[PDB]
């Protein structure tokens, strides 16, 4: 049913969506070891999961004095939008992973590369993504279906692994917050474009889906970032990925808290993982 506008607005999933589904997928606890030593995530396996099918992933990063449980606590209940928007055929199914930047020597700026070694690998080899295997090769070559996004501090990671990771990633939401390389705009929107050089993608093959609120402080910092971005050639700005690669929603009267930015999600999530996806779909 999903079908791409060029210019989505701001829209909040009913209230209705905010309480329990009956088709509720699964939250499985994990706990590995990498290179910040054990740690934990959480992972939603959608409802009806199959490990003989193949599903996108996005993986989900909190806030600053938040960890891997915030997203599916109570203070968020992203699952119960996440299981009410598939359930509705909204959101095609797939895997949404919440792990942290706490613990050992992680933190908001280096978790990508625990994500590269280790979360990646651990997820990936236990659940069906795209990806055959969970070698460098096999991660790189299911690129086009997996996503990563987060919140505040968590925005700021979402930046780091697009600018270390794009060889393994191809969608990314960043919420209420920049990308803190740089003393100007334009120093931002070079790391980027240089990184996007640097990886050889084209851009049908990379796309950047921000958000924040109108009254979220990080706007301050976001939309000069946005704007350095816009005017590179780097990016084509639409929330039309059918056309495009680049959008910036700003939710008219939002402040910075997840009640809010879970409705980001709903909005933008719809969006990922349908260009050269594997589903003969008309969007
Ligand atoms: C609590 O505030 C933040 O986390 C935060 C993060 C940002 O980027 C990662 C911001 O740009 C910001 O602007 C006020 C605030």
């Amino acid at each position: 049913s999903f079908k791409y506008e060029s210019a989505v607005q701001y829209r909040p999933a009913p209230d209705s969506y905010l309480n329990p589904c009956p088709q509720a997928g699964r939250i499985v606890k994990e706990t590995y070891t990498g290179i910040n030593g054990t740690k934990s995530l959480n992972v939603y396996l959608p409802y009806g999961y199959d490990p003989n099918k193949k599903y996108n992933i996005f993986y989900l990063m909190h806030g600053g004095g938040e960890n891997e449980n915030t997203i599916f606590s109570n203070d968020v209940k992203l699952q119960n939008i996440l299981d009410h928007a598939i359930m509705n055929g909204e959101l095609e199914p797939l895997i949404v992973v919440t792990p942290t930047f706490n613990g050992g020597n992680c933190t908001a700026q280096n978790f990508y590369q625990e994500f590269r070694q280790n979360v990646i690998p651990f997820v990936e080899s236990k659940y069906s993504t795209y990806a055959e295997s969970t070698t460098p090769q096999g991660i790189a070559a299911s690129r086009m279906h997996r996503g990563f996004g987060g919140f505040a501090m968590g925005g700021l990671t979402t930046w780091y692994v697009m600018v270390n990771c794009l060889d393994y990633v191809a969608y990314f939401m960043p919420l209420s917050g920049d990308y803190w390389y740089g003393n100007s705009p334009q120093d931002k929107a070079n790391s980027i474009a240089e990184a996007i050089n640097r990886s050889g993608l084209s851009k049908r093959e990379y796309f950047v889906f921000a958000a924040t609120g109108s009254e979220d402080i990080a706007y301050a910092n976001m939309n000069p970032q946005i704007e350095a971005m816009k005017a590179l050639p780097h990016f084509d700005y639409t929330s039309d990925f059918s056309k495009g690669n680049f959008y910036f929603l700003v939710a008219p009267g939002a402040t910075h808290w997840w009640g809010y930015v879970r409705h980001y999600i709903y909005d933008a999530l719809p969006y990922f993982f349908h260009e050269l996806e594997h589903h003969h779909h008309h969007h």
